[PDB]
């Protein structure tokens, strides 16, 4: 079929657990970047953003818009979304969680300086005593490689990608969570994802001083 | 046949959808409701809250939390999730603009005073000029009943929940949109919607400043 092609800007932001998952799941795609105000004017003039907003993803004739809608439907595609209603459940509780933390880093550059240090503390001790021990006592329940299932899913790949970026927050915050790096580093050398950390691959940088949009 | 059980605050909040859900599938339902900081510390306590938030619902076995994973879970064992991945993706589509919406509405009674009169007006025209002609767009592309697949789903049911918080705000919002006033009348008329918008079902009020108050007690801020 078509190879799904993505639209967004050439950053992480709302596209990154897309390319994420998509490269995890062993599948080829192509990337389409937005660089200037036209590009997106255009899009959305074309009328290929439902919402006139970027992600979009074109796979299977549909032009995805909404995070969450593609996440979905390609977790669903590729074998990622578990076997059943229960175990959907499971990992959409748990998926839903990392979305909730990892909406909190991704909106604290654009905090206001005055607030962007207090902010930055309660990010730590939400990562402390509510989110890790949460995943860790998962993980700790059935012992076993995976979050759900005993295989592969959405969940273990979303988790291990946030625990990519609290490390480049504080390196330091994982370290009384032994089970959680445990699966970090599993993950991180499945043969897929191996290669998608690997250079040259559609992963994408953190942003730097010079975002300006 | 155990009766769902949701734990939330006696308010709409981020429980309301998932009223409105269970009652279009005609499901019953009991609600426990948490009236102070030491009813959710219990909760806490007693292990019943994975992120140790609500809301909380206690169905078939699972104490489920996330808004999103609750509704998920009933959208698909009641059929209203539609019929394969295509028609979910396009479900999912639709919802998640619905929830971009539905969230600047729910959060702007805590809008700090000194931005609410920009934050209301940004809201009408993305009203206007993004959210209700996109959905007006998909109603006329297939001139069917329903938004997806010419079938009762999630979509249409949260949809015109949206519509009365809409008109909640300013009713003239919807005035330039004929069909989804049509398909607010026709889905308000549907068996198990009309029950709940009637008087006497576990449908919620608007938040007022006492109920607000109220939250910012129990859930400490």
């Amino acid at each position: 079929a078509e190879k799904p092609k993505l639209h967004y800007f050439n950053a992480r932001g709302r596209m990154e657990s897309t390319r994420w998952l998509l490269a995890a799941a062993g599948v080829e795609f192509e990337e389409k970047f937005i660089k200037s105000a036209e590009d997106l004017d255009k899009l959305r003039n074309d009328g290929y953003l439902m919402f006139q907003q970027v992600p979009m993803v074109e796979i299977d004739g549909m032009k995805l818009v909404q995070e969450r809608a593609i996440l979905n439907y390609i977790a669903s595609k590729y074998n990622l979304y578990g076997k059943d209603i229960k175990e959907r459940a499971l990992i959409d509780m748990y998926i839903e969680g990392i979305a909730d933390l990892g909406e909190m880093i991704l909106l604290l550059p654009v905090c206001p300086p005055e607030e962007k240090d207090a902010k930055l503390a309660l990010i730590k001790e939400k990562i402390k005593n509510r989110y890790f021990p949460a995943f860790e006592k998962v993980l700790k329940s059935h012992g076993q490689d995976y979050l759900v299932g005993n295989k592969l899913s959405r969940a273990d790949i979303h988790l291990v990608e946030l625990l990519y970026y609290v490390e480049e927050l504080d390196s330091s915050l994982i370290s009384s969570f032994p089970l959680l790096k445990a699966l970090k580093t599993r993950i991180s050398n499945l043969p897929t994802v191996k290669k998608f950390l690997q250079p040259g691959s559609p992963r994408k940088p953190p942003m730097d001083e010079k975002s300006l949009e």
